[PDB]
């Protein structure tokens, strides 16, 4: 009864019943730059994911996705930045993170990239952003959000640089995180946000028709301690 | 280029006008404790990995397997030496892991045993054990070769716990490094020594028949530079 973070709690932001965690296989998603990935509320997280039980956890270092959000100079400049990113991140975190009962693994994002399915699982994805009206409207709505949401603090920023990144961003994302981990025999997704429209959608169309069990989502709520 | 051992250059001991490596997946297959896998050795087979160009490398870390050969204790006791044996490995060679060029992913044997599919394929391959003559033999035969070697330095040696624990040893490796590796989409694994007898039928039974194209074995060859 150790705990990680003795001053916070990390919980799974739903129905608990409806949850049976032990033995599964999971993957903690980590978009780095993130505060919810790092200290105090990173080490709640892992509190509640020995706590869960769990069969294996693949710790998801969504890295080099992270270079569509960074500004300047050529894509390699921005994708080696991110991928220091990473470096870094798993620097900062690994002592933590080895603090995981069960086994692990760590998957940088390159790798995702890189599996063979990747191909015809992005090609597949565009082509349901073309036909499939409902993830259309839900990825072009995503990214109207996120522009809005650049364009509060700068709104001196270029209109089509801002929406080709998030087109570019969520259409990378979407294949990995949803049909791929689905195909890896994976349960569950722990991330602490909610899950996206676009990220829903796809869940809708390549995942439920035949794994609606798979790559499920576990959104976190943090609360403080005494 | 800038070798990473200048003493000593590694080549797969094959016909190399067969093998088309560039794009391709390819695990490492790393039995800790064995001199391939240090030093100039391992260091020139990272050069070999980089001449080839990859499209992905995973580096098979099986440590734990390795608590078969040790002795005393609890398999608890001798699983847990095992894994920091890997915990070391990966710790003096990871420098040297780190300057492979393509993207790569350090897998370590406890999360193996924990992939979904282990279960069902461990079943399988006993099941060949039990049924297909050409397998049994190979295993049978295989163990008997390792008696043979282990009595004629320790006369003294309890031969039935010695079979035992090659047994569970060839029995745990085999669905993991050909089956499941190959639905993984692995198209080589490259070991030091060329392939087993008993891991030879594991594919011929297992990937040969759907995907003959997956998990084709790539022994090395090791030449002193001058």
């Amino acid at each position: 009864t150790t705990l990680l973070s003795a001053s916070h709690k990390a919980a799974y932001d739903l129905r608990s019943d409806g949850i049976t965690t032990d033995g599964r296989s999971t993957v903690l998603l980590v978009s780095v730059g993130a505060d919810y990935h790092e200290g105090e509320k990173l080490a709640a997280t892992i509190d509640l994911i020995n706590r869960s039980n769990f069969g294996r956890v693949s710790i998801a270092v969504a890295d080099t996705l992270q270079r569509h959000n960074l500004s300047g100079g050529t894509d390699i400049d921005r994708h080696a930045r991110a991928r220091i990113a990473g470096d870094e991140w798993i620097a900062r975190n690994s002592t933590l993170l080895d603090r995981i009962d069960c086994p692990t693994n760590v998957l940088r994002w390159d790798f995702a990239l890189s599996h063979p399915r990747y191909g015809d699982l992005y090609d597949a994805v565009e082509h349901a952003y073309e036909t499939d009206e409902p993830y259309r409207h839900a990825i072009d709505s995503t990214i109207d959000r996120f522009i809005e949401r650049r364009l509060s603090r700068e709104p001196d920023v270029d209109q089509e640089s801002v929406r080709k990144a998030c087109r570019a961003y969520l259409l990378e994302e979407c294949p990995i995180i949803m049909p791929l981990w689905a195909h890896e025999g994976f349960d569950f997704v722990i991330y602490p946000q909610r899950i996206s429209a676009a990220m829903g959608r796809t869940r809708e169309l390549f995942v439920v028709p035949e794994h609606p069990d798979r790559v499920a989502w576990l959104p976190l709520r943090f609360k403080k301690r005494k």
